[PDB]
DNA sequence: CCAGATCGTGCGACACACCGGGCCAATTGGCCGATGCCGTCCCGCGAACCCCTCTACCGTGTTGAGCAGCAGCGGCCT
């Protein structure tokens, strides 16, 4: 259902560094966390994704300069998710204050980094793509898609609502049992975001799709 | 041995899923229209600002070294 969506996105090649930092740090943030042991913090990102966790340690070594593990055990314990979790030990401070997670010498930044927000909407995309990439889903259970993302706090989710807006496109923030996400209804949205991601052949299997069912 | 965990199954509740209705709260944000103080300008005079002019006892002076060209001179040549 979305396994080929996100293998699509993964696929895609990508050129500009601004958008590259913008889709690290939009992963980061989302399927991303800290932890502080042995008096130094490391960070964990958990994709359920073959190339997106590569492509996630390819973008840290090449702009961030910095080396990743790519351990394949199953923090779940199933093992047949294969639940994938890319590790950043050495110099994980560095990474997180120079990735926009933390700032100020502060707390985490709920939201999204401040670098990502009020940037071109390149980079805004890029940071769509990198949240779908991270969490998301496309359930088409009934008339629509529902193609609805997951966000940690409303911060993140109207953020990302903020972002959709710049593109021209619908988006609705929502919140239900204590988890917020942001989802978008209407098929027209839905297919002008898909494309706007870079997804092709997903696009317009969706497109014959709906035609056909609807 | 055999009894609760796990799960099957069942009944109900039920938090909303819908997609469609029918009105409303908040909250407007424009400048509408009316009233009022400040920027610009046009003198008005006056302080200063710069230039020009004139004063008639009279009075009359400021190292060493290397290389090259020119002036004076000894001495033929006519």
């Amino acid at each position: 259902m979305t396994a080929a969506v996100k293998d699509e996105i993964s696929r895609l090649p990508v050129t500009r560094t601004c958008c590259r930092k913008a889709e690290v740090s939009s992963i980061l943030r989302f399927a991303g966390g800290l932890h502080l042991v042995s008096g130094r913090i490391v960070i964990e990102a958990e994709l359920d994704t073959a190339m997106a966790a590569r492509r996630l340690k390819r973008d840290i070594l090449e702009i961030f300069g910095h080396s990743s593990e790519l351990i394949v055990m199953a923090p779940g314990g199933l093992r047949r998710g294969s639940r994938f979790v890319v590790r950043v030990v050495a110099g994980g401070d560095q990474l997180a204050r120079q990735t926009g997670l933390v700032d100020g010498r502060g707390r985490p930044i709920r939201g999204l980094p401040p670098q990502v927000v009020s940037g071109a909407t390149c980079d805004a995309e890029a940071a769509w793509r990198g949240a779908f990439l991270a969490h998301g889903s496309l359930t088409e259970p009934g008339r629509s898609s529902s193609l609805e993302v997951t966000c940690p706090g409303p911060e993140a989710a109207l953020a990302l609502v903020g972002a959709a807006r710049r593109l021209s496109i619908a988006a609705k923030a929502r919140e239900v049992r204590g988890v917020d996400r942001v989802v978008v209804r209407d098929g027209d949205a839905i297919g002008a975001l898909l494309t706007r991601l870079g997804a092709h052949e997903s696009v317009l299997a969706w497109e014959e799709r709906r035609m056909r069912r609807e």
